[PDB]
C-alpha cells in the first residue's frame, strides 16, 4: 500500500512539528520549519497539509514577518501541489485564552477572540481552504459554578453565527466545522462528544455552514463507539471533516497513529468513510486528516515513519473492509443477521399507526415467544470481520 | 427537611418494587404489591407514581386480568390521591426484544414494539399521564457490523414519529421524552448522551413534541457533566422530564440514592432544578423523579429508608443551594469570576462582524498580555460552594 | 487452525451454559444439560471443562440427586476424555452470599461460606483438578462506611489460610487462585486488580499455594493493560490459572468472546503466553480457560460458534505472534529500540552504589543532552507488530 | 478552622509554583522564588515543604550556584521553622528521561538515572527529611512491544534496593516511598496502583524501609476507590506518606484541591486518616501532604487561596468525621450493620478446618434462607454518614 494525492490524506502542521513537551516535560526535537513540513509531507503522497494561524504565522509577528513567512509557504505549496484543504484558529495556547475564546468570562477577551477568528476566515479564503475548523478547547470549566451555562451557550453560538454570517456576507466558500472534547485541557468541555456539537448546530441562525469535525480519540474519551458517532453525523449530513487518530482508553489524549489504538473500531471507522452503508445511503467524500503526534521518545525518522504509518494503516484497513464486503460468505451471514432487513420500513406503504394497532397478527395474536428463538448469529457476523481484518479470509 | 406534595417528588414502581436479581444473583426481597407501594409512596409525601406497563400488567395477563388490576390501581390512587405524571413501556425484558424494540433487525419485532408502544400511549392519556418516556434500552449492538447505522436511526425515527403523529392525533395531552444511556444492556446504545437526543430530535418530523429525560447515572456512565448535559438540554427548550440518581464511576449502573453518588455535582445539578441559571434564563418545572434501586442488602425497612433518603437529600442540597446563591459574599465572588459579565454580549448592539475586526482597541491594539493577568479566581468561588454545601457557612 | 487438546483450552460450564438473563430482561436460551455441554465442547477440540459447584449440582440438591448428578458427569468425562483442571465455588448467587462469604458482616454467614468452601475442595480434589480458584465477587461494599477495611482483610486471609491449611493437611495437589475483579456486582471489590491480588497473598501464612486467576475484562474495567498485569504475576511467578474473553472499555464485564475486545492487547497477550519474555523469564504453562459468555442475541448454533470463536482467535493471534517474533526486521527493530537492553544490569559485576556516584562517566561528566538524542523508534516497532497482526507481513 | 503546625500539613514547592503550563498552553504566572514559597506557607499553617531536586536546584546549576541556592533555601527555613519531612527527585523533565529513568532501555541513562537519586538521598538526609519519594512517571509504554516487562521489574527492583542499600549503608533514617501512577505521562505506567506498589515491594531485597505514597488522583484515574486503597496500604504497614488532592473522573490528572474532587471518598479518606479503623488496627501518622495545582485561570491571590482551601477542606472534613463517629445513632447503625461483628474472627478458639466442615451447625443444618433475611440497612447508615458530612446532624 502506497499512498497517493488521490487518497485524499492531509495532516496538520502541528501533528509532525509536535516536538514533544508534554506536562511532565520539555520537546524531545527541534522546531520543524514549515518549508521542510510541506516538502516532506508532499514526498510521503500527502495531498495536502492544515495549519492554525499560529502554527505558522507567530502571535507577535509584525506585518513584514507575516508576509514573509506566507510568501515562503505559498512558494513550497507551488513547488509541491500541496493543498490546503482547512485552516484553523489556535485560540487556546496564549494565557489571554486561559477561560476560552468565545465563552470567556471576560468581554474583551471574547471580542479578541472573535476578531482573531474573522481575520484567519479571510486567510483560509485566500489559501483555498473548503473547511473551517473550530475546536473550542478552552470553553468549559474545571468547577461547576464558574459559569452561567445558559450564557455560556449564548455566548458561543453568537461567536459561531458571527463567523458564519461573515463567510456568508463575504461569499467564502467555506463551511464552519465544530470539533467536540469532553475535557482536556478543561476539567468539562462546552460541546463534549457528537451529539451536543450536532444538537447545538440546530440552534443558530447559521446552521447551514456549519457542521462538524468529530475525532476518534476525543469520543474515545467519553467511551463512546466512534463509529455510532460518525454515522450520527452522517445520517444529519453534518459530516464536514474528520480527525483520525488513536487512543487506548479513557485516559489523557494520546493522539496515537490512527490503528495504533482501538484497532476494531478503527476497521468498522475505514469500512463506513470508504464503504459507507450495508442499505446504501449517504457517504462522506472529504479528506481524510490524520491529527496524531509522534511519540516523545521517537526522533526524526521516527516522525517520517509515523506519518507514513497513518496511511499506510489506513489502507491497510480499506483493504481488509473491501474484502469483507466482497466476501459472498459475509454477504450471506449479514442476511441471516438481518442487516439488510433493517432497512425495510416497519410500516407498510400507506399504513398508519390506527392499521398497525388494530392488526391482530402484529400485535395480539403475535407469537412473541416463537420471535424470540430467532438467531441473530451477531457473534459469528462478529468473527467474519475479525477474520478478515487478520487477512485470513 | 419533611417533603410534601408540593416539591413534586415522583417515584418509579419499579424502584421500590425492585427485588434484586443483578446479573450474579437472585431476587433478595419479595415482590411488592403495587397498590402497597401506592399506599406507602403517599405516605412518605411523594406527589405520584410512574411505571412501565409490564411492571403493573403482566405481558401474559388477559384482558380480564388487566381490568382487574387497573381498577384496585386507580382505587388506591383514588384513595391516597397520588398521581400518575409518567407512563412508560417495557421494550426491554422479554426475550423478542434481544435486538430492540423499533431497531431491532427482525421486521415483525419491530411492528410488535411499535404497537405495544401506541396502546401504552391510550393507557398514559387514561391515566392522565402528562409524559410518555422511551428508554431504547436495547436499541444498539455489541458488535459494529451488527447493524446499519444509518437503517438504525431511520427505524427509530420511524417509530418515534409514528407514536407522535398518533399523540397529535387522539388530541392526547401528551409529550415524549427519550432517554439516552451509553451502554447496559447493550454494549453501545443509540442516541448515548443528551447531546446524541437532543441531535436526533431535530432530524423528527414531530419534534415539537419530543423533549428528553435524562438521568443522572446514565451521562456520569459517559464520564460527563450532569449539569453542563441537562443546562444544554434546559437551553434548547427541551429538558420534559429528568431521572434523579447516583452513580459513583464509569462502571455498570449503579442506581443509588440522589446524592450518594458524586455529591458535589448533585448540589449543582439541585442548583439548576432549583435556582436556574445567575444571569436568568429558562427553568425546569417538572417532577422530580427518582430512578434509582434500593441496594439488595438491604430488606424492606431499608428500601422504605432508601426513598424517603431521595427525599431528604434533595432537600438538604436544595437548602444549601438557596443559602449559597443568597450568600452576599457568593455574589460578590461570582461578580469578581465575570458569571455576571458572560451574560453580555460580544457585540455592541447594532455593531457587525466588519466593525468589531477593524476596532483596533478590540484586535490590532488590544493588550493580550494585559488582559492575561485577570485572577479569575474560580478556585476561592468553589470553596465557597463546598462550604456552603458542608453546612458552614 | 484447529484446535487439539495438546492446545489446552478449558471452557466453564456457565460460559456456554449461560441462558441469557441479564439486569433488564431473562433468560433467552434453555438450560444447557452439563452432559451435552461436555459431549460438544470435546467434539470442538476442548481439552477440560471448569464449574462452579452449583452448576453442576443444584443449592438444594438432596443426597441421591448428587450422586446421580456426578454420576452422569463423570460417564461424560470418561466418555469423552475431557478433562477437570479448575473447580469454583459459588459464594454469590443465593441470597444468603448478599454481603459476601468469606467477608460477610454476618459471622453465621463467613462460617458457612468457607464450610461451603472446604466441602469442594475434596469435589475438586476428587475429580482430579489442578487448580482452586477464588473469585470473591460479593465481597466489597457499595457505600464507604459499610465495612471495616481492615477487619475485612483478616476476614479474607483467614478464609483463604483455612482453605490453604486444610489443602496442605489433606494431601491434595491443588493449588489456589485468586481472582481479582474492581466492581461489579459490588460498586467496589476488595483485591480489585492483579496487583492487589498479588500483595495480599505476601500477608498469607500459606502463601506458597496461593496465586493468581487474572481475567482479560477484568483488568480492562479499571482501564489497566492486562499483559502488564499477567507480567508482573508471572514476574512474582503466581500465574496459576487465566480468564480469557474480550472487554470493549470501561463498564459492565461484557464476557466476549476472547480477542473481540482489544485486539493490539490480545496479540499480546497472546505473544506473552506463547513466546514469553525478548530476554527470557517464566513462562506461562497452564489451561488457556475461556470465562466468557455467547451474546444473548444468538440462539444455540450461535453458542457452539462462540465456542469454537474462542479458540480460533487464539490460534489465529498464536499464528502471528510466533510469525512477528520470527521476522528478522522484528528481531532489528527490538535491537534498535532497547528490548534486549533493558536485560543488562544498570550496575557492573560488583559495582556499589558509592562506586557509580563516584564515577564521573556515569553522573558528573555524563551527558545528558547527548543521550537524549536516541532515536528509540518504539512507533516504528508498534507499526510492525500490527502489520503481522493484520497479516500484511 | 485555623491550621497550625500540628496539623502537619506539607505542600511540595512545585504545587503552589505551578506556573500553569500545560498540553495546549503556556504558563499563566510567573515563577515562584521558593524563599517566598516558604515565608508564605509558613504565614499560613504550614508544617513543612517538600520539592524535588531540580525544583530547587537547576539542572544545569553551577557549583556556586547550587550553594547559593541552598544556603538561601537553609536561611528561610530557618527564619520559618518550616520542616522538610520529604524530598523527592525530578526523573521526568528533562528529555534524557522521555523513556524512564531507572527502567529506560538504554543503560547508559539507567546508570545516570540512579546516580541522579543516590546523590538526592545525601541531600534529603542533610534536610532532615524522613521519607524519600519515588514516582515513576516515565517508566512504562505507549505500545506493548517496546519493553520486556520482566527485565523492566528487574530494572526497577536493581535502582530500589540499590537506593536502599546506600540508605542502610549511610545510616540515614529514611524510608522510601514508591508512588503508583496508571498512566499519565506515559499510555501505560509500571507498578499502576497501590496493590502493585505493594506486590513489588515484597520482591525486594530491602522491602523492609520501602512502602507507599498512594495519590488520591491517581487511584481515582483507575476508577478505584483510594480510601479502599490506602487501607490496605495500612493493614500490611506500608502507608509511608500521602499525596492529597481532587479528582473529577478518569481523565487526565487535574490535581485540584483536596475535597473539590469526589467530596464523599474526600470525607471517608479523613475518617480512615483521623479515627483509623472502627475495630482497631494500625494507624496513619505522616504528613498530610498535599500535591495539587491552583487552577491556570488564577493569578497569585487564587494561588495563597488554594493553599488555604486544601487546609481548610481537610479541617471541615476532620470536624465531621469525628461528629459522624462520635453520634449515638451513627454506633447503633454500625453495629446493626454489623461493622463490628465483621471484627470477630470466623473460626471459634481452636477450630480446624475439619471442626468447622463436621459443625452441622454452620453447614449441613445451617438455614442458608433464613440467614439471608438479614436486613443490613447500609443504605440508611450512608445516608447518616452523608448527613453528617452536609453539617444538618
Ligand atoms: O485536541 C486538539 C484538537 O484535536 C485540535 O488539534 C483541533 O483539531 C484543531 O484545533
Ligand atoms: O436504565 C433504566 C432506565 O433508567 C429506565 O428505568 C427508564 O427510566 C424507564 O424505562
Ligand atoms: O466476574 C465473574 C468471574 O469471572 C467468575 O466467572 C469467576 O471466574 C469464577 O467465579
Ligand atoms: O503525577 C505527579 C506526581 O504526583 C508527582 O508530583 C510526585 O508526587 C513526585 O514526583
Ligand atoms: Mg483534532
Ligand atoms: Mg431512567
Ligand atoms: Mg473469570
Ligand atoms: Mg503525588
Amino acid at each position: 500500500v502506497q499512498p497517493t494525492p488521490a487518497d485524499h490524506f492531509t495532516f496538520g502542521l502541528w501533528t509532525v512539528g509536535w516536538t514533544g513537551a508534554d506536562p511532565f516535560g520539555v520537546a524531545t526535537r527541534k522546531n520543524l520549519d514549515p518549508v521542510e513540513a510541506v516538502h516532506k509531507l508532499a514526498e510521503l503522497g500527502a495531498y495536502g497539509i492544515t495549519f492554525h494561524d499560529n502554527d505558522l504565522i507567530p502571535f507577535d509577528a509584525t506585518e513584514a514577518e507575516r508576509e514573509k513567512i506566507l510568501g515562503d509557504f505559498n512558494q513550497a505549496l507551488k513547488d509541491t501541489g500541496l493543498k490546503v484543504p482547512m485552516v484553523t484558529t489556535n485560540l487556546f495556547s496564549h494565557p489571554v485564552f486561559k477561560d476560552g475564546g468565545f465563552t470567556s468570562n471576560d468581554r474583551s477577551i471574547r471580542r479578541f477572540a472573535l476578531a482573531k477568528v474573522l481575520h484567519n476566515i479571510d486567510l483560509a479564503a485566500e489559501m483555498g481552504a473548503e473547511t473551517f475548523v473550530m475546536w473550542g478547547g478552552r470553553e468549559g470549566s474545571e468547577y461547576d459554578g464558574s459559569k452561567d451555562l445558559a450564557a455560556a451557550l449564548d455566548r458561543m453560538r453568537e461567536g459561531v453565527d458571527t463567523a458564519a454570517g461573515y463567510i456568508k456576507d463575504k461569499g467564502y466558500n467555506l463551511r464552519i466545522a465544530l470539533e467536540p472534547k469532553p475535557n482536556e485541557p478543561r476539567g468539562d468541555i462546552f460541546l463534549p462528544t457528537v451529539g451536543h456539537g450536532l444538537a447545538f448546530i440546530e440552534q443558530l441562525e447559521h446552521g447551514d455552514i456549519v457542521g462538524l469535525n468529530p475525532e476518534t480519540g476525543h469520543e474515545q474519551m467519553a467511551g463512546l463507539n466512534f463509529t455510532h458517532g460518525i454515522a450520527q453525523a452522517l445520517w444529519a449530513e453534518k459530516l464536514f471533516h474528520i480527525d483520525l487518530n488513536g487512543q487506548r482508553g479513557i485516559k489523557y489524549d494520546q493522539d496515537l497513529v490512527f490503528g495504533h489504538g482501538d484497532l476494531t473500531s478503527a476497521f468498522f471507522t475505514v469500512d463506513l468513510l470508504e464503504n459507507g452503508f450495508p442499505n446504501g445511503g449517504p457517504k462522506y467524500t472529504g479528506p481524510r486528516h490524520f491529527d496524531y503526534k509522534p511519540s516523545r521518545t521517537d526522533g526524526y525518522d521516527g516522525v517520517w515513519d509515523s506519518a507514513k504509518a497513518n496511511m499506510s494503516m489506513y489502507l491497510l484497513l480499506k483493504e481488509r473492509a473491501l474484502a469483507f464486503r466482497a466476501d459472498p460468505e459475509v454477504q450471506e451471514a449479514m442476511k441471516t443477521s438481518g442487516v439488510f432487513e433493517l432497512g425495510e420500513t416497519t410500516l407498510n406503504a400507506g399504513e398508519s399507526a390506527a392499521d398497525l394497532m388494530n392488526d391482530s397478527a402484529s400485535f395480539a395474536g403475535f407469537d412473541a415467544e416463537a420471535a424470540a428463538e430467532r438467531n441473530f448469529a451477531f457473534i459469528r457476523l462478529n468473527q467474519l470481520a475479525i477474520e478478515h481484518l487478520l487477512g485470513s479470509r
